[PDB]
C-alpha cells in the first residue's frame, strides 16, 4: 500500500490558513464544552485516534483515508467520545468542502494545540479519501489498564521510540477522561485546556493512591483531585521512560519541540509526499493575526 499524498486541487497555503482560522474561531466561540473546557482537548484526541489506527507492517491505518467517517470506525469503542469532535467540525467541513477529511480532521488537532497555547506544528495537506472498504478493523487502538512494556510495544507498530512515546503522552495534561466514555473518571490536571508540562510535574509531585472506580477499573488518584491511567503511571515505573519524564519536567521548551516533532510524525506516518509536494505549512494562530 502506497498512500500518496495529492494536494487538494489548486489549494494553497491561504486556502488552509482559512480553515484554521474557522476552527479556532469556533473553539473560541463554544467556550461552555465540558464544563468550560472547551473542544480543543477532544480534537486533540480526535486527531491521535485517526492516527492511531496505523500498522508500520502493511501501511493500512493512519491519517491518510479518512476512514473515521465511516461507521466500523466511527462506531470503535476506543472511539467512544470522539463524536463530539467531529460534530464540532461538521459545518467547517460543510464551509469548506473541498478539504479532505483526513486534511480537516488533523488539521482540528493542529488548530487545538496551537490555539490552546502549545507550539507551532507544521502540517501538510495532500490526504486522500478512501472507500468504506479501507476502514481498519477495531482493535488497533490501545488499551489503559497496562504498563510500560505494553506501552512500548504498542507505540513501536507506530514507529514511535520512548522519546516519542514520552512526548506525546503530555497531551494528557489536555482534558479529562469520562467515565461514561471510557471508565475512567476525572482530570490529569489543573490548567486542562492550556498547553503545558503540567503532566509531568504531576506525575513526578503528587501522592498517588491506586484506586477502583466506579467504572471497576484502577486508577492513580490523588488528593489534589487529579488522576492518572496506569499506562500514565508506567511511565514512572520504567527506567527509562522516568529519566525523560524528569526531563520534561524541567524544561518545558524542550517537552514542546519534541512533542512538536512527534505529533507530526505521527500525524504524517504512512504517507507518501511526492517530491513536488508543498512544504509544510506553519499556521499563524488567530492572536498572530489580529482576530
Ligand atoms: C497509552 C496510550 C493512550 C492511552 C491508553 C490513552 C487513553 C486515553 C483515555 C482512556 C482517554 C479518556 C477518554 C474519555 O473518557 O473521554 C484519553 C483522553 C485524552 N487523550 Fe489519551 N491515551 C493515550 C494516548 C494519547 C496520546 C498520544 C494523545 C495525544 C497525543 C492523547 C490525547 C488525549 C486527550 C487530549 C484526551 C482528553 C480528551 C477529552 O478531554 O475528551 N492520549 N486518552
Amino acid at each position: 500500500l502506497v498512500h500518496v499524498a495529492s494536494v487538494e486541487k489548486g489549494r494553497s497555503y491561504e486556502d488552509f490558513q482559512k480553515v484554521y482560522n474557522a476552527i479556532a474561531l469556533k473553539l473560541r466561540e463554544d467556550d461552555e464544552y465540558d464544563n468550560a473546557i472547551g473542544y480543543g482537548p477532544v480534537l486533540v484526541r480526535l486527531a491521535w485516534h485517526i492516527s492511531g489506527t496505523w500498522d508500520k507492517h502493511d501501511n493500512t491505518g493512519g491519517s491518510y483515508g479518512g476512514t473515521y467517517r465511516f461507521k466500523k470506525e466511527f462506531n470503535d469503542p476506543s472511539n467512544a467520545g470522539l463524536q463530539n469532535g467531529f460534530k464540532f467540525l461538521e459545518p467547517i467541513h460543510k464551509e469548506f468542502p473541498w478539504i479532505s477529511s483526513g486534511d480537516l480532521f488533523s488539521l482540528g488537532g493542529v488548530t487545538a494545540v496551537q490555539e490552546m497555547q502549545g507550539p507551532k506544528i507544521p502540517w501538510r495537506c495532500g490526504r486522500v479519501d478512501t472507500p468504506e472498504d479501507t476502514t481498519p478493523d477495531n482493535g488497533r487502538l490501545p488499551d489503559a489498564d497496562k504498563d510500560a512494556g505494553y506501552v512500548r510495544t504498542f507505540f513501536q507498530r507506530l514507529n514511535m521510540n520512548d522519546r516519542e512515546v514520552v512526548a506525546l503522552m503530555g497531551a494528557h495534561a489536555l482534558g479529562k477522561t469520562h467515565l461514561k466514555n471510557s471508565g475512567y473518571e476525572g482530570p490529569w490536571g489543573a490548567a486542562n485546556n492550556v498547553f503545558t508540562n503540567e503532566f509531568y510535574l504531576n506525575l513526578l509531585n503528587e501522592d498517588w493512591k491506586l484506586e477502583k472506580n466506579d467504572a471497576n477499573n484502577e486508577q492513580w488518584d490523588s488528593k489534589s483531585g487529579y488522576m492518572m491511567l496506569p499506562t500514565d503511571y508506567s511511565l514512572i515505573q520504567d527506567p527509562k521512560y522516568l529519566s525523560i519524564v524528569k526531563e520534561y519536567a524541567n524544561d518545558q521548551d524542550k517537552f514542546f519541540k519534541d512533542f512538536s516533532k512527534a505529533f507530526e510524525k505521527l500525524l504524517e506516518d504512512g504517507i507518501t509526499f511526492p517530491k513536488d509536494a508543498p512544504s509544510p505549512f506553519i499556521f499563524k494562530t488567530l492572536e498572530e493575526q489580529g482576530l
